[PDB]
DNA sequence: GTCGTC
DNA sequence: ACGGGACGAC
């Protein structure tokens, strides 16, 4: 874990919530005929509400969510993941997605992305960017679009809240993030010709020919990511392994 | 709680 | 065919 110490700012664990400082706040273009839609918030049980509350509060403290009055409104859903009885906020942005202008999907499919890994580079590092979408600011003009209602019995919010960052459930988030990070890591690729860097939204794979080149490469990548404002999961990081898990594949001896 | 789909 | 009903997707 000497890496955790050498790169404080790069790990989600010690660098705090990220923010892509080099990326201009995103403006989300609407379809030519779109008009705001305000969907009714169906009553939520106290159990769900209590489970969600801490997440909402944390996001408010972090500034990711802010109060607002908007012509738009979509449902907030209480979702117990892994069948487990733990609730987390899930916004139904389907009506918003329908009204936002489409963009060409530029994220490669994992199968094709992996085809770009030579047998020569067998030293790997896998990094997962934490709260990736949240690292990208949303332009003030586009924020109203993702509003939802938030109710709390004692001293909280009085109406709607919305995101100041690219949100979950928005049809174009994966693509916009992949493109933004590609722009931010363009220079790194240029400064490290001998390194292979695969990008799949927030799932990164760095490939080197030698253990040391992977150590040096990994150090530089972590340094760059931290400086750019992104955060990698230290808990999940797979640093300089000749065998790693990436996008559902088990990379070993140049296999898969 | 909806809602598109195999 | 044509449509009630499981999956999972937001």
């Amino acid at each position: 874990m000497t890496w955790l110490s050498d790169f404080p700012q790069a790990w989600a664990e010690t660098g705090g919530m990220g923010l892509a400082v080099r990326q201009a706040p995103l403006i989300i273009p609407l379809k030519a005929t779109s008009t705001p839609v305000s969907i009714k918030q169906y009553p939520m049980s106290q159990e769900a509400r209590l489970g969600i509350k801490p997440h909402i509060q944390r996001l408010l403290d972090q500034g990711i969510l802010v109060p607002c009055q908007s012509p738009w409104n979509t449902p907030l859903l209480p979702v117990k993941k892994p069948g487990t009885n733990d609730y987390r906020p899930v916004q139904d942005l389907r009506e918003v997605n329908k009204r936002v202008e489409d963009i060409h999907p530029t994220v490669p499919n994992p199968y094709n992305l992996l085809s770009g890994l030579p047998p020569s580079h067998q030293w790997y590092t896998v990094l997962d960017l934490k709260d990736a979408f949240f690292c990208l600011r949303l332009h003030p003009t586009s924020q109203p679009l993702f509003a939802f209602e938030w109710r709390d019995p004692e001293m909280g919010i009085s109406g709607q809240l919305t995101w100041t960052r690219l949100p979950q459930g928005f049809k174009n988030s994966p693509t916009l993030f992949d493109e933004a990070l590609h722009r931010d890591l363009a220079d790194f690729r240029i400064q490290h010709p001998d390194l292979i860097l695969l990008q799949y939204v927030d799932d990164l794979l760095l490939a080197a020919t030698s253990e040391l080149d992977c150590q040096q490469g990994t150090r530089a990548l972590l340094q760059t990511l931290g400086n750019l404002g992104y955060r990698a999961s230290a808990k999940k990081a797979q640093i300089c392994q000749k065998q790693v898990k990436y996008l559902g594949y088990l990379l070993k001896e140049g296999q898969r």
